[PDB]
């Protein structure tokens, strides 16, 4: 009874771990399916404009290139706008970024577009994370009980009007529904169109953003304030405040599709055994 | 009734300034003599080079900036660390996918691998609190029944859990990759912290730098990534009690003080 469960417990790990184990080898083989076929063609048109550039001037120092490169490749890991042209740069830790770093961080977002290179700032960050993220967890569990109860008020509304004769166990359907339809609108699908025509996105790197944002997976491949373009500064703070709330969105949303999985794990759990049961045994 | 998140919220923009004050005055000092540096490194080229003239130099420079689109990536091991970064939300991006397919398998790849993930940290760490548990029943025992009492002791079992927690959690992964990717002291706490903490800048990843690395290292960072998680997840919820009872305690502090400041304003 008390260490007899803990083995119904570690028999319940184990299987766990496999099924992701799996989806991890599942996942790597369709990801390097789709990218390495691209990843070639970069690769291999990267050689030729080397030995475009090799051939064309003898006179560069052959091997001292990639001593270069390495040297813009060290200030691609800063904020550098290297040209001739345009000799003064821009600030990637103003008195605004800094402000939407702070952010990435509790959040633990960390798109890493800009990380500190100060052995002094990495400590702070180290200090201002530890402490940082579990204060920001409790705003965000704040907002999280709002929007939960702003919609049991949109809802309550919702869930009398649909009262015909012959309807509540049917009824957690369509309003379950309404939460991802109205939510997926104004978290993901409104705040995407205009990221389209702000930042000058395609219509799936939208879309890629806002779940890579709110997912709090945060790639930092794309970044709302990451370029320079205008920048309106109405813009910067509504980006933080909408991942504020989204992530709220979102974090009812992955917990909903994972009990999404607790029943789909029991439903074959035991078709597993009717199939294993029956069938001619 | 009373809404109690406007007063968090507030306090949650005031640490976003404050950090953000700190940052650029911890940062922008060595971003002003790297960006000097750079400019200096440009003229030693065009001078050094005669070679190389200001309309060639820039087309270089683009096709670089072209080559941070894409940069052996995605390879059969690679792949399958990239789905780790997306399943934990660490991550890194140091390999992210360029394909429309890519993308759109990411984020379904996201969406249904997270949760997923969420219910064997949810095991492990089922795990690490029993086998902890064994660890301080022994513990509660040997020198309990002496001296001290037990109210007091939740103090000291609480002390072993992050003292030798990050001995095996932090510091001896920390050690291992200081002598395996070459990293100062601080850069392997640093990493383990922002890996731990599902951050994950990537500006330090165990799968890059890739020339000197075994097969026997990419499997065993994954895995003390799915114990370290669960140790930070109890370690940073620790700390969110901490900071839900120094909030009451101010919370009644300042209550005692507008008690008396009020009080004493009645009575005039
Ligand atoms: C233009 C981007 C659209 C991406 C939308 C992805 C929607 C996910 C649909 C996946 C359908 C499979 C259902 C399997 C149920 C377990
Ligand atoms: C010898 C260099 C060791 C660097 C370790 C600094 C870690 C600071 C963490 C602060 C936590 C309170
Ligand atoms: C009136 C309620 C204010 C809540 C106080 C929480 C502030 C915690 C600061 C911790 C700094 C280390
Ligand atoms: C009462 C409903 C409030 C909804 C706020 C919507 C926020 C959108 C963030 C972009
Ligand atoms: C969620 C689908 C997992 C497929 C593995 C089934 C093993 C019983
Ligand atoms: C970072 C410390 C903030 C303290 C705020 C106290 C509000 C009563
Ligand atoms: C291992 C460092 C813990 C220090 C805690 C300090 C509490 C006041
Ligand atoms: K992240
Ligand atoms: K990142
Ligand atoms: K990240
Ligand atoms: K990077
Ligand atoms: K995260
Ligand atoms: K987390």
């Amino acid at each position: 009874s008390d260490s007899a469960i803990n083995v119904m417990k570690w028999k319940t790990v184990s299987t766990i771990f496999l099924v992701v184990v799996l989806y991890l080898i599942i996942g790597a083989t369709v990801f390097k399916a789709l990218e390495q076929p691209q990843e070639i063609s970069q690769r291999t048109t990267i050689v030729i404009q080397r030995e475009k550039f090799l051939r064309a001037h003898p006179c560069v120092s052959d091997q001292e290139l990639d001593e270069l490169i390495q040297q813009i490749v060290a200030a691609i890991n800063a904020g550098i706008i290297p040209l001739g042209a345009s000799s003064n740069q821009v600030s990637h830790w103003d008195l605004g970024s800094s402000f939407f770093f702070a952010g990435t961080v509790i959040t633990t977002i960390g798109f890493g577009n800009i990380s500190p290179r100060t052995e002094g700032g990495k400590i702070f960050c180290i200090i201002y994370a530890l402490l940082g993220i579990p204060l920001f967890g409790f705003l965000l569990a704040g907002v999280g009980d709002q929007l939960g109860t702003i919609f049991g008020k949109g809802i309550a509304k919702v869930e009398d009007t649909f009262i015909k004769w012959n309807v509540q166990t049917k009824i957690r359907i369509i309003s379950t529904i309404i939460f991802i339809l109205f939510g997926c609108v104004l978290f993901v699908a409104l705040p995407a169109v205009i990221f389209k025509h702000i930042e000058g996105w395609s219509a799936l790197d939208a879309i890629y953003f806002v779940v890579i944002t709110l997912t709090t997976i945060g790639f930092g491949d794309y970044v709302a304030g990451g370029s320079d373009i205008e920048y309106l500064d109405f813009y910067k703070p509504v980006v933080w405040f909408w991942i504020l709330v989204g992530l709220a969105y979102f974090a009812a949303v992955l917990s909903m599709i994972g009990d999404w999985l607790r029943v789909i794990a029991k439903k074959t759990k035991e078709a597993v055994g009717e199939f294993r049961a029956h069938a001619a045994e």
